[PDB]
């Protein structure tokens, strides 16, 4: 009846830079490249995410495929005799897979993690999230997500190449978090079936 | 003849605390304790290092022992409203090893290893030495190290219970390094002989 | 008959950038700039010291000639949003002075007085140095001086257009010493024959 | 019809504590006492003000008293490993003045005028404020003042041992100014009549 249905997720920082660090030692004064945008569904391959994940349950086919990106880092350094430096650089995307796809008679299930860090400072615990996803022939989805509080989160569900729903999403600047939350384990959980 | 010579490695951040980092938006400010000592050779036991390591070849009994030993670690986090909080944690031993023991005529040969992590930041880099050293019947020593940039280091031997003899030093404020030098390999290496 | 020699004063700071302050009312940080060199005397007119004074005594035309400056202070301001501000400024010379001339059969006497303020810290008391300097008819000098702790001090002789000779240099560093040295009296003093 | 009149003004420092300081050359976190009050008529002799000023116009004798106070002033410094350190110095009160007495039968004008330094440290900015009264013998007053920008002022008046009457104040908290205000020229000014 219905034949693909696509889990979106996205990871963004909506400024566009990150908080201000000083160290002492250098002089120095980074940060780090934002996503310089609010949420929306229609931002894949526009490198406006950090950690950037879509898997597509396929029924006419039983298959499941995924795709997995990262953004890129840019760090602005401003030295002490006032010039600015910009450098590059990309986290790695090994950790952000799509797992324990299980089949049954009227769906499937599969569990989605991400784990990104900053590959231009290692000091840095990565951003993770995951989500266990359950999918029904009929369309409906079913989900149990935990994330890091921080930055913004959003996840979104689409199916027969129809226009965009919205599972879940979290704005760390109306939720009180900050970079801070990115240690620890997943402080956040939510539950969402559409 | 010669029956005792020791070498004792140590690794030291000179001033009381690291330089200070701050987050700008905030107005936190992070430092770590230091030692607050000069290069010395009679730090054993006195919690003055960050990483410690002694080894000893006794040629009386045919053996080699070792001590191996991190200070703790100290975050200080001075609030925007001067509240100070501490918090404590001693980076594990599990990796400062004394290995490769090979006992031939002329004397005996091995490499002093030490690694140790921030056990406050899981995600920090590791400082590192590695020594191979090779010492002779008549008391000579031959030794081939290397080591992060950062902080200090300090190297000497010890024979017959006689004075200390410095074998190498390494001042991370007199070859411009930084706290960044802890990260990607060893970068100085030397070669001495006693 | 020596014809004409020279005594050169000169005070700076060996960094480039003095030691951040940090105000937790503003959430700034605020450094002043240094003169990112170390002891020359070679360092005349490249506004490369906060103070710089050269006594000249011609004993061809029986007279005293001096020259006196300061270097730019140049505020730089780092702000809670990461912003670099700029200010710049430059202390009177009004009170680098050459005097009590006084001259004899065997050759002159005179004293160098140094004080200047920090145009755009109010807070800052004046760095100060007095030199009383005997020189003879034939090139010997006696100097006697005091001076504030911080920062560097550097003073030479130069005889009849000849190399440079080291009279005496103060290395805050060195000796234990801060800004704080700055204010309340001349802190050190020394005498000299050369 | 009336015969004493007293007008009042008081500067204090709401908080407990200034706002902290800190100085990377040496560690140190400093702030002064304040005197942790709100706004009160009934401050005198208390020491809970930085500058306090009483002038008395008595229409009975025709003269006018005066009385000038500075308070103590207190730093605390923290030192990077804990320990504390006060200092105590009161500012003088040679700047606290009342002038320009005028006399005629309407009544009487004068000037009131305080300037006070903070005593530990030399070359730190006055407080200032300057008040032109004028006082008639019906009780009524008029009053133009001008002052700083911080920290706070007050400003009452008092006939014939009655109650106190508000003339005037500058809380720089709802203003939103700061110790900087403190500098250059009397950045606030106003009138009043009552
Ligand atoms: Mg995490
Ligand atoms: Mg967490
Ligand atoms: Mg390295
Ligand atoms: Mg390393
Ligand atoms: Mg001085
Ligand atoms: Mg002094
Ligand atoms: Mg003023
Ligand atoms: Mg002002």
């Amino acid at each position: 009846m219905t034949n693909i249905i696509k889990i979106r997720a996205s990871v963004f920082i909506p400024m566009s830079w990150t908080e201000a660090k000083m160290d002492m030692e250098t002089g120095q004064v980074i940060q780090f490249e934002g996503d310089s945008r609010e949420f929306t569904p229609h931002a894949v391959n526009t490198m406006r995410s950090r950690v950037e994940q879509e898997v597509v349950v396929d029924f006419y086919k039983q298959e499941v495929f995924s795709y997995a990106n990262t953004g890129i880092t840019t760090e602005k350094v401003i030295s002490p005799d006032g010039s600015v430096n910009k450098r590059t650089g990309k986290a790695s995307t090994e950790n952000i897979v799509c797992t324990d796809i299980v089949w049954n008679s009227g769906g499937v299930q599969f569990k989605m993690s991400a784990s990104a860090s900053n590959p231009l400072n290692v000091y840095a615990p990565p951003v993770d999230y995951v989500l266990n996803v359950c999918v029904k022939k009929d369309g409906s989805i079913d989900v149990q997500g935990e994330h890091d509080g921080f930055p913004c989160f959003e996840f979104y569900k689409q199916v027969d190449f129809g226009p965009f729903e919205k599972i879940y999403t979290h704005d760390f600047r109306e939720t009180g978090d900050t970079a801070a939350a990115l240690g620890g384990n997943m402080d956040y959980s939510f539950t969402k079936r559409l």
